[PDB]
């Protein structure tokens, strides 16, 4: 129905959800020096298991590690957030070459890839779908890639994506620790807003930490190799798999610091 491609891409996505131009979407583009620091904010809290990861698919749309999320074991508290929300998937976003990838941008400025934790209300929802679709259903960690130096805790996952490269591949990827992919501060930006792909809804508690984590160009380039198409499909390459910044229209931007 939807995707990244010339005919399907997110320039598209409006005429078949109409929600796509609401008051609340997502990603957008932070600038800095108008983010409203909140002292009165929670300490984010990532409380991690480290064996609660159940695999890793190419679902055409990306490459996601799914995770057992029967209890509240992963889960993400604090900050904007007036519970814990647990840990369902995280995934990817990424370019074809540095300059581009990431949805949100800081000042203008994207990064070469962006990685989403996805967290719902368990709390106040039966489903993670039921969750999807209510205004204080999801809360979704973003942290930005930048390219440099490998990262050691990443390989397991790049190594892993030869196995995923077509679409809709799935492998076991047990024990797979999302602390591993964190950078070294908690310290962040949060706005109300919504899901960045079909169907849009304006359920998300999005929370964007300031600190990018680094891979190296070899390992962005195992993400590059992935395939939106099957194994029979001509080879299209998944890349720019990102939505771009989407109007403010008047919501606050808090963060947690000074800058
Ligand atoms: N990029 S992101 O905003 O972090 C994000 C967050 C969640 C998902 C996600 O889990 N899927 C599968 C379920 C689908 C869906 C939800 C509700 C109703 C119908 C279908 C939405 C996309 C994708 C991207
Ligand atoms: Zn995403």
């Amino acid at each position: 129905g939807w995707g990244y491609g010339q005919d399907d891409g997110p320039s598209h996505w409006h005429k078949l959800y109409p929600i796509a131009q609401g008051d609340r979407q997502s990603p957008i583009n932070i600038i800095s020096s108008q983010a409203v620091y909140s002292p009165s904010l929670q300490p984010l809290e990532l409380s991690y298991e480290a064996c609660m990861s159940l695999s890793i698919t190419n679902n055409g749309h990306s490459v996601q590690v799914d995770f057992n999320d029967s209890d509240d074991r992963t889960v993400v508290t604090g900050g904007p957030l007036e519970g814990p929300y647990r840990l369902k998937q995280f995934h990817f976003h990424w370019g074809k070459k540095h300059d581009v990838g990431s949805e949100h941008t800081v000042d203008g400025k994207s990064f070469p890839s962006e990685l989403h934790l996805v967290h719902w209300n368990a709390k106040k929802y039966s489903t993670f779908g039921e969750a999807a679709s209510a205004p204080d259903g999801l809360a979704v960690v973003g942290v930005f890639l930048e390219t440099g130096d490998e990262h050691p805790s990443m390989n397991r996952l790049t190594d892993a994506l030869y196995m995923v490269r077509f679409k809709g591949t799935k492998a076991q990827f047990s024990c797979f620790n999302p602390k591993s992919l964190l950078p070294a501060s908690r310290h962040y930006w949060t706005y109300p807003g919504s899901l960045t792909t079909p169907p849009l809804s304006e359920s998300v508690t999005w929370i964007v930490l300031r600190e990018p984590i680094s891979i190296s160009e070899r390992q962005m380039g195992k993400f590059r190799s992935l395939l939106f198409t099957s194994e029979d499909d001509e080879r299209i390459h998944m890349v720019n798999n990102f939505r771009p910044p989407q109007p403010l229209k008047g919501r606050v931007v808090k963060a947690s610091f000074r800058a």
